[PDB]
C-alpha cells in the first residue's frame, strides 16, 4: 500500500490522497477542475475538462503510469449537454484500448465545478 | 490486460470499452437502456431496466463470466419512485449470494434514459 | 469469493449484500444512515454522516478488516453545503494513510437519506 502525491496535482488537504496504490491497482481520487498553483476552479467547460484531466494524468504519472493504464473512469457532469464535449477532449488524452467508463448528470459538484472524475489504474 | 467486446450488446462508439478485464477483474462499462441493433432507447421504465440487464449480461457473457460473477454494481436513476421496480427486476437476474450495490439519484443521463448500471464482474 | 454480514450492520434486504469478498478485494455496499435496529434513519445531518461511518465500520470490520483497509470511499451528497462537516467526522474515523476518495452532489438519496458512502477495502 502506497500514498500516491504529486505538488503537480492539487494539494490533498483533509482526510484523503490523491491516490492509494494497492498492489497493482491504484484508486485515484475524484479531481476538479482546481488550477493547482491557484487552487480556484479555472473558468470555461472545456478548460474545466482539460484540467481534470491534466490533474489526473499528474496523478497517474506520480504512480509510475500513464492514461494508457487507465481501465475504469467515472465522470460526473452539472449540465450532460457538455459530454460530447468530454468525449472530444478525450481524444487528446486516450487512445486505444479505451477505458471502461460511466457517465452521469449530479445535480452538483464540490466548489461549483462543472465537471469530476475519478479513475481506476491498473499498472 | 483486455478489452472485452459483445457484438449482442451495444457498440461502444467513441473513446470508451464496453469493459476492461484486468486479471481476474472486469471493469464493465455503465449501461443504458439502448436497443443494441437499433442503438435507441426502448420506452418505458420497466423496459429500460430490463434492457440495462440484458445489456450488461451481454457485456458480462463476452467477458467469459455471468451475473452471478459481478461482485459490485451501482445503480443510478433519474428518480427513486423507480428504486421498487429495479429491486424487484434485479431480483429475477441476480441469486444468492447477490453482489454488493449502491444507489443513488442523480439529475440526469446520457440520451434521456431513466437508469444507468455498472458493475465489475471477478473471475 | 465471501458474502460478509454484520449484524450490527443494517440488514440487507433486496437483491444484495452489505459486501463482497474476493480475493483480497471488499467492495462494500452503500450505507445509508439507518439504525441497524429500529431501520430507521438516524436524524440530524452530523448523526447521519456518523450512522453511515459506523454501518461501514461494523461492515469493515465482518470482513476481517478495518477503517485502516479503505483504499477508496465514494461520498453522495444532497446538499454539499454539509461537505465540510463530512470532512471533519472523517478526520474522527481515518488517520494517515488516507484513503483516495470521490464527492459529488446527488439529486436525491433512497429512504430520503442525506448522506451515503460506499467503499472499497484491500486486507492486507
Ligand atoms: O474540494 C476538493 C475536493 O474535490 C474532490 O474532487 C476531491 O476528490 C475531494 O477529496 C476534495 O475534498
Ligand atoms: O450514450 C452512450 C453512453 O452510455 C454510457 O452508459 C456508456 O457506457 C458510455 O460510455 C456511453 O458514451
Ligand atoms: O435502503 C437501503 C439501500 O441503501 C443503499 O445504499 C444500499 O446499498 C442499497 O443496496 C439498499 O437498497
Amino acid at each position: 500500500k502506497t500514498v500516491i502525491t504529486s505538488d503537480k496535482a492539487p494539494a490533498a488537504i483533509g482526510p484523503y490522497s490523491q491516490a492509494i496504490k494497492a498492489g497493482n491497482t491504484v484508486y485515484m481520487s475524484g479531481q476538479i477542475p482546481l488550477d493547482p498553483s491557484t487552487m480556484e476552479l479555472v473558468e470555461g467547460i472545456e478548460a474545466q475538462i482539460t484540467q481534470v484531466f491534466e490533474n489526473l494524468k499528474s496523478v497517474a504519472q506520480a504512480a509510475g503510469g500513464s492514461f494508457k493504464d487507465i481501465v475504469k473512469l467515472n465522470i460526473f457532469l452539472t449540465d450532460l449537454g457538455h459530454f460530447a464535449k468530454v468525449n472530444e477532449i478525450m481524444g487528446s488524452y486516450f487512445s486505444q484500448p479505451y477505458p471502461a467508463r460511466a457517465a452521469i448528470g449530479v445535480a452538483a459538484l464540490p466548489r461549483g465545478a462543472q465537471v469530476e472524475m475519478d479513475a481506476i489504474l491498473v499498472i
